[PDB]
C-alpha cells in the first residue's frame, strides 16, 4: 500500500467494536487488564485510545505481553465477526502489512 494502515486498523477495530455488543469490549479490556467498570463509552474510548495513543508502532518488542496491542484487539474482533456470521473476513488487515514473526503468542505456560 501507501504505508497508511493506521486509519484502517482504527476505523476497522472501531467500526466492529462499536457494532459488537459490550462482549467485544469485555474481552479486549479483559486482556488489557482494565477494571470491571467502564461503561460502553469508557471502554470504546479506551480501545481506540489504546490503538491510537498506545499504538506502540515505535515501541514494540514484547511478545509475552501483546495481549494489549492491536494484535489482541484484532484477534477478538475477528473471532466475533467470524462467529457472528462468518462472512468473508472484516478485512482487518490479513497480516498484509508488517509483522509475521511476532505472532503465535504462547499460552501463559499453562
Amino acid at each position: 500500500g501507501s504505508h497508511m494502515a493506521s486509519a484502517d486498523l482504527v476505523s476497522s477495530c472501531k467500526d466492529k467494536l462499536a457494532y459488537f455488543r459490550i462482549k467485544e469490549l469485555k474481552d479486549i479490556l479483559n486482556q488489557l487488564g482494565l477494571p470491571k467498570q467502564g461503561k460502553k463509552q469508557d471502554l470504546i474510548d479506551r480501545v481506540l485510545a489504546l490503538l491510537t495513543d498506545e499504538q506502540g508502532q515505535r515501541h514494540h518488542g514484547w511478545g509475552r505481553k501483546n495481549s494489549l496491542t492491536k494484535e489482541a484487539v484484532a484477534k477478538i474482533v475477528d473471532d466475533t465477526y467470524r462467529k457472528m456470521q462468518i462472512q468473508c473476513a472484516p478485512d482487518l488487515a490479513t497480516r498484509s502489512h508488517s509483522g509475521s514473526d511476532f505472532s503465535f503468542r504462547p499460552i501463559e505456560e499453562a
